[PDB]
This record gives C-alpha cells, structure tokens and sequence, in this order.
C-alpha cells in the first residue's frame, strides 16, 4: 500500500517506523522545520517535505499525483483541508493524544496533568472536518502515576503509542473501518496553552498546584510565581498535606521551602529565580532571600480633534468611565462646552496643520493617540483635493510618527471609502478587494489617501513595532455632525444635508437616482465599538483591523429620506418650518462637480468587531433619524 | 477589464494585510496628487505607465542574487549560475512584454509633445501583441540560450521548479493574473505603435547579460 | 563532515549561490574522472575530488529540512555541474597631517 | 527648591514639566506658574521662557548609575546637549545659570 504521513516530533518519529514496520510503502513524509522526523525520513532513503501550507495547489495536486492509498497523521501541527484528505481512497486517520472523544483540543498531554486525570491514551480515528472528532479505531490507554512529570507521561504516552500501531496497523492494511462515532457530548477541545497560563494560583489545593508544577516539568516552561517582582519557577514539588495554619502564598519554612495553599502545603524541590540556574529549593530560597512572608495611574487617551463627530462623543464615553484622562486637542471648543470644566478632561488649542512641536509633547504625555481630525466630506475631494490629501494624509502621518517613535498606541481612524466600490456581499477588513476608478476620478483621492495611511501604519507596526489598530467606520450619524452653517456649503454628510433641505425648504436633491444603498450605523453603537476597542480587553485588538457598523440598517438615500420625511411632520415643531419643498434627482457633476464616482452599495463585515469587543449594533435606522432631527432643529433661532 | 484604459479602468488591490500593494496605491496617489495640481494649479504634466519593459542593462546580475530583480533578468541569473529557474505559483500568469526600444521611441514622443497631445492625459507605454507566461517566456529564454554562440561556457541547465509565493516573495505576497496595456492613447497622442517583437527582445537581452560577464 | 555533523553546524558549500549542508557522507574512493567539485550523479549525489569523490548520504538546502542526498540534488537541482569593485575610501581633512601621506 | 523660593518673598518662579504630581501642593500658589514642557521637544516655549525669567535652573538630567550603561545615549543627548540649547538660550538672552553640575564630575579622584 502507498502511504502519505504528516508526522512531526517524537510521536511522527515513532509512528513513521510503525508505518513501515507495517509493510507499508512509504512514498511521501510531510512535516515542518526544526528526536527529528526530517533526520529519521533522510537517513532512511525516503523523500521527506516540509512545506508552509500542504493545502496548495502545487502541493495538493501533487499529493494526490503520487497516489496514495491511506494518509496518516501522527502529531501534525497544521491543520488539513478536506480536499487533501480525500485525496487517498482508505481515507486518512490521525493519532491524537487524549483519550478520545476527551480532550480533543490541542496539546493535551499538559492538560491532562493540569485537571488531575488518573487516565489517558493515545485514540487513532478518522479525520473529518470537526476538530478531532472522528471515528476511533483504536486506543491504548495509559495509566497516570502518582509521580508522573510532563517528560515521563510524554515517553509513556509515546511508548503506548509506537505499541498500538503494531498490532490495528497490519490489520488496516486490508481495507477494514471497524470504527465507532463519538458521543457528541462527551467532547472537551482545551485550547493552546499561553505562557499566563504556567502561573501559580496559591489558594487552591496544594494538590492542583503540585498537578500544575508536574504539568509543566522540564522541558516545559515550568509553573512560577512573584516573590515581589521576582519572577522565580517551580521545577519539582511535592503535595505536603500539612496545612501548619499559614495563609495560602506564606512561607513556612526554607529547608524545606514549604509555601501554604488553600489545604496543606507545596514543597518546592527545585527551581530558578529568574533566569538564572536552577537550583536547590533551599538555595532557591537563599537567591530569593525568602524568610516567612507571603507570594504576590489612570490611562490618558490623547484626542486630535476633540470638538467633533467622533471626538465630542468619545470624549463623553471615556469621561464617564471613572479613570480616563483625555486630552483633546482642536482649534475650538464650540461644541465641546459640556466638559470643558470637568476634571478627567483637559482641553489643549492645537492644529496639527501649524503645530508641530506640541502634538509631540502631547503624544508623549499620553497613553493612546485618536487623531480624528480629517476632512471627510464627498465634494471636498473634488473641489480641494490636494487640501483633502495635505490634511487627512501628511499631517496625520506625521502624528504617526510621533507615535511609533514614542512607543504609543495609534486608534486609528480608516474609513469605510478604503473599499470603493467593493463587490464583495458584505466588506470584509482582511479578504474584501479595493475597487476604484481611474486618476480623472479625483473623489477616490480620499479613499487612496487614508488606505496608503493604512498601509503605513501597517509597516510600522509590522517592521517596527507600533501598537495601533485601525477601525473603519460606516456611516455613523447623530447629533452634531457637521453644522447647519457650514452645511449650506456642500461640506456636510448625506444626512444632515437632507435635514437642512427641509430647514430652509429646499428641494432635497437625490444624487444621480438616489438609489445607492448604504449601512447607517448609530452614533451610541459606534461610539461603543470604539470604547471597546480602546480598552483592548486581553490584546484582542493590537494589529487588528476591526470595522465598525450596522449591517441591520441598509437603505438608500431616497428610503433614508422617505424615513426622514415621516419624522420631520410627526416632530413638534414641523409648523416652525417651511413646507416641503419636495425631491428631485439631479446629476453627479450637478452638485459634486466634474470627476465624481460613488459607491453604490456598501456593507460592512462586522465580523471582527462580533470577535474582539463581543459587540453588535442595537439602535436601529428609525431611532437615529429622530435623534438627529431632533438635535438638529432645536438647534436653530426659535 | 481585457485591455488596461488608463482613462477608463478600474484599479483593484487586495486588503491591506497585502504589503505587495504598498507599492501600486503609493504610486497611484502620486498620480492623483499630479492630476490635482495639473488642475488645481496648472501643472504641465503627462504620465506614463510601462508596461514589463525589457532589455539591456535592467537590473544588475550583482542584485538579482538578493531578489532585487525583475523577472526576466532574473531567470537570466538563474541559467548563468547553474540555478533552477523558478516559476512562483505555477509560472502560469500572462503580462504583455514591451521591447525597450518600442517603449523608449513611446516615451521620446512623450517628450517631443507634439501639439500638446500629452498635456493632461495618461499615456500608457506597452505591446498587446506580445502577451506571455513566465512558462512561456522561460522556455523561449531557454531556447535563445543554446542557440547561443556561448552556450557551451556556462553550466548545464539546473531545471524548472514550481515554488510557493511566500516561499520566493514572503508573508503578504499577492499578484496580478493578465496584463495588456490600451495603447489607443500612445497610438493616439504619439503616433506610435509597438514593432519589435519578443523573440527579439529575449535574445538581445539575453546577449547583453551574457557577455557582460567575466569569462 | 563528520567533524561538525549533527547537532554541530555542519559543513557547507554553495550551489552556485545557495548555501547548502553536508550532514552525512561517504568518501568515496572510485576516482571518477570529473574536475575537483563536478557533480557526479543524483542518486547516488556524487562530488570529485583530488583523489575520487565524496558521496551525499544526507543534507539540507538552505534551512528546509534535511533529506536525502538525492533530494538535495532536487530541491537544488543538479546534474553533472561544479560546485561554485574597488573600496570607496572618504577622507574629510584629505589636504592635511595625516591625509596628504 | 520651589518651596522655598516661593515661601521667599519676591519671587515669581515659572516651573517646566511634563507633569504635576509631586508639586501639587503649591500648582495654584500665585508666585508659581507651571509650564508644560519637555527639554528635548519644545525649542520655542523653553526659549521664550528663558528670556522672560532672570536666573535659568535646568534641572533636567538623568542621574542613575544603571542608565549610563543601560541608556548611554539617552543620558548624553539629555544630559549634555539638550541641557546645552538651554545655555545657549542664556547665554544669547543674557540671562544667569545656576547651573547643576555633578559630584561624578570627580570621578575616581584621589
Ligand atoms: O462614514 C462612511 O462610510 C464614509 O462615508 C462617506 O462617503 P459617502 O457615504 O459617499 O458620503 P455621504 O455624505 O454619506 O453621501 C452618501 C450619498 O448620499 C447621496 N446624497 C448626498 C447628499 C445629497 O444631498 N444628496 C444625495 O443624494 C450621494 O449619493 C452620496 O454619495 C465619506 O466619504 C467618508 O468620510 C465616511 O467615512
Ligand atoms: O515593469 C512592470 O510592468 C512592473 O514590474 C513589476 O511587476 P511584475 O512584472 O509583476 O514583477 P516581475 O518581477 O517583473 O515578475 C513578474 C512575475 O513573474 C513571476 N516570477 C518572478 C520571478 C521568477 O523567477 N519567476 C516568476 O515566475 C512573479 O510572480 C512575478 O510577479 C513591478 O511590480 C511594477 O512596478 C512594474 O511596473
């Protein structure tokens, strides 16, 4: 028979010999770089390779074109693609290290001494497309010692294993399944172990944390805990159920170190203080200089553009949270009039456009930098392209560098105008394209600028180790966006321009059709999503690219005004204002001038936002709609 | 699109965990800042896009041993030191190549400007009649080199090797399938229209390289 | 290449320009007649030299894992082949004590 | 040192930093102004400020025997010559240095 094995490790390097003890013939030995599979394979004469992915069409259509008859998985790292295991007609079975269906996850062998388990064996099945949960063929089970280590159980668990694939192996030659599913609740898939997880918990039982100390016995990173700051390790312990009525972390004695626990104490045998040799636990206790006692500022956020669409509501949301010192920095204040005199915050006059020495001050003084500041607004990139490049691309990367030098965290502010015109169902930050039109098309001189600024930052913290993460608003609105005034320009978001149209009784003008489609998101769950993103709960946002938006709000600008129309008659003060002036769709180049495009649908996948901040948008199209018409009117001489 | 409209076609590139692209969108905002200017103040400009132009001197043989080096002059390393000529990803993409001499003569209009024709417009330099594959261009490589007058100095051939992307260019590598260039607007505004083809452009480069060497 | 043979570095030598590594090896006495470092053949991997050639029992090129000796000729890709400015010096002061000698 | 100056009578001292929290007790006291500022930084607000004062203390300085090893770079653009822009704001605007020299400046004097 033609065999395919992806071994790696002690366990491939036994399992390729019981595969050729078999009679097997071995034509293909897959496995990954640096007891070795790669030296094994090689000095037996067999063609052995190591490639980054085997799911790829140079490997996967050169897998299949040896023929093979069975693939065999013996402790291989990457995970396979259903099309490679269908490539061998017997099928392909993996040899996981739990005792099947039980720990089912990955690296198994430490979790088992983790928990306290009296049993465990090696369960060869069928690999299916659930994570180890296929069809067991055979299981050797091995019985877990009183004073079995990592290391031990390892060569235990690697001898039951080198011993079962003598005897179902043989037989399988022949073409036999006398396979049995798994009890689909009787399943635990324990994840990968992170080094904060090797850390002692003293009130526990002592018997949990001497199964933690075997758990991670050399070779392994070792159990440890603080002695003040004084990061020190426990290679080897041993449960002393006295209990010598001591607080669980105090020292009992130092010959021998015995350090209390919920119930009884741990015996330290040996162990490191520091990076330095391992020793004796009395001479751990001397390096540690250990008698008798026991074990083991708020975050300024700097805010470039405080008076604004985002930063006067982030400034809200992060002032309300109790320690947060923001500073927010802008040209002025007349929006920002409600926390000027609040305590947590502290207003700074600054233009990054002149400024080029405080923001550096700033951006030292601070924790995590937001340059909001950026002229977003659809006729601006057509009308002053190179003022729209000058400000949304140099002078923000210039606060970038600022950060990466000072070893600052960048949130920054990408945009959903990075897609363009996406085809792509729903916009996805890492696998959605980024579709634009031609250089006489200046309205992408915006897109193109804040994606290259995204790039950036990508190099940076990629070659250079800048902390950020970058989130992609789609179509916030709400209160105080943009101004009334300043809308009689053109520079004004789609929503409030409408608003103004029934202010002042002007036809609201649907932009060629008016019938693209967007995501309107609302301003509390944007302003949410973002908060989560800054308090970073557990790293789940450094280096990524999250995105911000409400997938359950598409309309178009003529539903998005039909929506609107219905809230400005139903509002209390509909008989202050005008009648309706009515639609009518005009030209792009009618009211946005020569050299426009748009997008005309957009939606946003929200997927790592669900994933990081354990966030999905609630408040719905109606509700903001209200809210901003609302804010907006009273707003104005009445 | 099937042939590249400067005036007309879209501009695609993959997310931005995609560092192959911090070239293209650095060069393209360039060309919209220029666009800008030429309109927002005036400046005198013309741009154009080659397209795989080839030759001699293109890259140094000294440079391609580190990757710092274009296709074609870098399957030329790989058949005068005895390595295999890889072809990334099958080797099965198509670019349309462009003579040097073709593309210099485009862009010698370009400069001449008669009438102002350039003033504004994006020209755009190649040759669709001499699309290709990597495959392809190899094996023409290969057989210009033993027809060779100094075939017999170098070392056998090491052979053709299909490699990974990020096994040849790394972590975030992507690339573009088809390549033809719309030569309306260099026919249009130039009066010009590619003349020399491949095989030629193979065999002259290939030549240049070759006894540009130390024998 | 016993020497330095695993877990040591290892001896080394380039194919054209990519560093490849020796793990293991025969000496091999039958002087087939090639120049010192000419390839001999695949399987076996081959090389000539003053007094007959050295055979590849194992190897690796550059750092993807170790193979056999004919592998390595593949993944490098071999037949019968053989194996294998001025400095700009600036003087600020160069009209002076020390630079005019 | 602004303690004392400021319970001295006619003294009006103008405090750079980029903090406040050790010098709380006295941030409102009329004879005191803090400035926002670092010495590496800032060129114009450490400039204009020297002009507007008599006597220039720049008591900015990293002196911990672990960073000359650790830092020596950082202890000498900050220690030197940041702290020399400083004196020659003075020194052009004719103003007084009490200077912080060190005790290390001896060295392994006999
Ligand atoms: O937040 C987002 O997703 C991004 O949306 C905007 O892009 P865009 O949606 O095209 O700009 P809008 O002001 O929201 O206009 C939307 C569309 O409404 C239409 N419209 C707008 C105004 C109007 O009076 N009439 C009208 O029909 C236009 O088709 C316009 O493209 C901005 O470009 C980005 O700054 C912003 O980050
Ligand atoms: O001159 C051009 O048209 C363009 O050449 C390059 O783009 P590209 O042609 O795709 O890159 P090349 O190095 O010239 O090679 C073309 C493709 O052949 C493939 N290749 C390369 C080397 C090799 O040994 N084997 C091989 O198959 C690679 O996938 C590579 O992308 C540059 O990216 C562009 O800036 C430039 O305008």
């Amino acid at each position: 028979m033609k065999a395919v094995i992806f071994a790696y490790h002690d366990m491939g390097c036994q399992g390729v010999q019981a595969v050729l003890d078999a009679g097997y013939e071995i034509a293909a030995i897959f496995t990954h770089a640096d007891g070795s599979v790669s030296r094994q394979a090689a000095e037996l004469g067999i063609p052995v390779y190591a490639p980054d992915n085997v799911n790829h069409p140079i490997w996967v259509d050169r897998i299949a074109e040896l023929a093979p008859d069975i693939i065999f998985s013996f402790y291989y790292r990457n995970l396979l693609s259903e099309e490679i295991l269908h490539l061998a007609p017997a099928g392909a079975f993996n040899l996981h290290g739990s005792l099947l269906p039980a720990y089912r996850g990955r690296a198994p062998l430490n979790w088992v001494l983790v928990n306290g388990e009296s049993e465990t064996g090696v369960t060869l099945h069928r690999m299916v497309k659930r994570a180890d949960a296929g069809e067991i063929v055979a299981s050797q089970r091995v019985a877990i010692a009183q004073d079995d280590v990592a290391l031990t159980l390892h060569h235990k668990l690697c001898q039951a294993a080198r011993q079962l694939l003598n005897s179902i192996l043989p037989t399988m030659k022949c073409g036999d399944i006398p396979s049995v599913p798994q009890r689909e609740s009787d399943s635990t898939y324990y994840g990968r172990r992170r080094p904060e997880d090797g850390l002692i918990d003293w009130h526990k039982p002592v018997s949990t944390v001497h199964n933690l100390v075997r758990a991670v016995a050399a070779p392994w990173p070792g159990a440890f805990s603080y002695n003040g700051s004084q990061k020190f390790t426990i290679w080897s312990s041993r449960m002393c159920p006295d209990a010598q009525g001591a607080l669980p972390g105090s020292v009992i004695s130092v010959s021998p170190l015995r350090v209390a626990c919920a119930d009884g104490a741990l015996e330290i045998i040996t162990g490191q203080a520091g990076d330095d040799i391992t020793v004796q636990g009395s001479q751990l206790a001397q390096t540690l200089g250990l008698v008798a006692g026991a074990r083991l500022r708020r975050i300024r956020v700097l805010i470039l553009g405080v008076n604004g669409f985002i930063g006067n509501h982030l400034t809200e949301r992060l002032l309300n949270e109790e320690n947060y010192e923001v500073y927010g920095m802008d040209i002025g204040s007349n929006a920002i009039s409600r926390f000027l005199l609040h305590p947590r915050f502290h207003f700074v006059e600054g233009d990054i456009s002149i400024h080029s020495e405080w923001i550096e001050y700033h951006v030292k003084k601070c924790d995590v930098v937001l340059p909001l500041v950026a002229i977003a607004t659809p006729i601006e990139y057509t009308r002053n392209p190179l003022r729209v490049f000058e400000l949304d691309f140099e002078e923000n990367l210039r606060i970038i560098r600022y950060c990466v030098k000072y070893r600052k965290r960048v949130v920054f502010p990408s945009t959903s105008e990075v897609y363009g015109m996406c085809t792509d169902a729903s916009f996805d930050e890492d696998k959605s394209n980024l579709i634009v039109g031609p250089v006489n098309k200046p309205r992408w001189i915006y897109s193109v600028s804040k994606q290259l600024l995204d790039r950036v930052i990508w190099a940076y913290g990629e070659k250079e180790g800048l902390r950020f993460t970058l989130f992609r608003p789609f179509n916030w609105m709400g209160p105080r966006l943009d101004s009334l005034n300043a809308a009689r320009i053109g520079s004004s978001r789609a929503i409030t321009q409408l608003i103004l149209n029934l202010v002042e009784g002007t036809p609201i003008k649907l932009i060629d059709g008016g019938q693209q489609k967007r995501c309107f998101t609302d301003i509390r769950d944007g302003i949410e999503a973002l908060f989560r993103i800054i308090v970073n709960d557990g790293d789940r946002c450094d280096g990524k690219i999250i995105n911000i938006g409400n997938p359950d709000n598409e309309a178009s600008i003529q539903e998005l005004a039909t929506l609107l129309l219905d809230s400005f008659d139903k509002h209390p003060l509909r008989c202050h204002f005008p009648p309706f002036a009515g639609f009518q769709v005009v030209e792009s180049r009618s009211y946005y001038g020569k050299g426009y495009q748009d997008v005309a649908h957009r939606k946003p996948s929200i997927d790592n936002a669900r994933r990081c901040l354990g966030w999905e948008p609630s408040i719905a199209m109606r509700d903001t709609v209200e809210e901003t018409l609302d804010f907006f009117l009273r707003s104005v001489d009445i």
